């Protein structure tokens, strides 16, 4: 019933994020690690709190992408004098130099999967996601 | 929306799910992965672990463990079939079909929870709209 629901939005998630870990073996980077890129890279820096938002992962997830990511020296790690509840997460030069030059090839990652869809069936798809989202609670 | 947008859509919506099942069945040291195998296997009877990988959309070491794990725990056997020389096959042992039989009802609703503020056509359209698109990426 809504177990094959879960099983269709697994199935199709999936199939994104072969594609994106695919693209991006080549340059050592996980599918996840390509994911925080991309959102630090469209928000300038977020907390881990935010990503596990943005991300839909648990805490104790998030914070261990994030320290092999810091490890790889893509991301920093960091805390505003102004709150001592929350860690940061931004850029280092080499994250940002490559968030800019692979900015494009992280957008097809993205969207090869969809090539074959009309917008038609893609907006029909997030209207839906939307609608049944905005009734969880 | 570019496509990245639905992605993190897709995978808000199955967190959730995924979160409800494993809230529901911690008490018996579950994880959703594993009451993903058991619903399966209770449907099917009898299955691979290509099928199931296929089924959960996982890579097959991926499978691997979680059945180790199911094994250990006394719930599953997997096995060969002297015909079959391709195939593994999983089934229940007596404990886990006693299982799957007692919690059928609570599995059932830990899934359905969640999407219980929706008319069974806001969820018919999204099934369609997903099948839809997944038979148009290939």
């Amino acid at each position: 019933d809504c177990f094959r629901i879960a099983m269709l939005l697994k199935e199709l998630y999936s199939k994104t994020m072969y594609t994106v870990e695919e693209n991006f073996k080549e340059n050592g980077l996980t599918h996840q690690q390509i994911i925080v890129i991309k959102l630090v890279a469209h928000n300038q820096e977020l907390t881990i709190s935010q990503l596990c938002d943005e991300m839909s992962l648990a805490k104790g997830t998030v914070s261990g992408i994030i320290s092999r990511l810091e490890q790889i020296g893509y991301i920093e790690k960091f805390k505003k004098s102004n709150d001592k509840r929350n860690t940061y997460v931004k850029f280092t030069t080499t994250g940002f130099e490559f968030a800019t030059n692979f900015k494009i090839k992280m957008q097809e990652s993205f969207d090869d999967i969809f090539k074959n869809c009309d917008e038609n069936e893609l907006s029909d798809l997030v209207k839906n996601l939307r609608n049944i989202l905005a009734k969880v609670k």
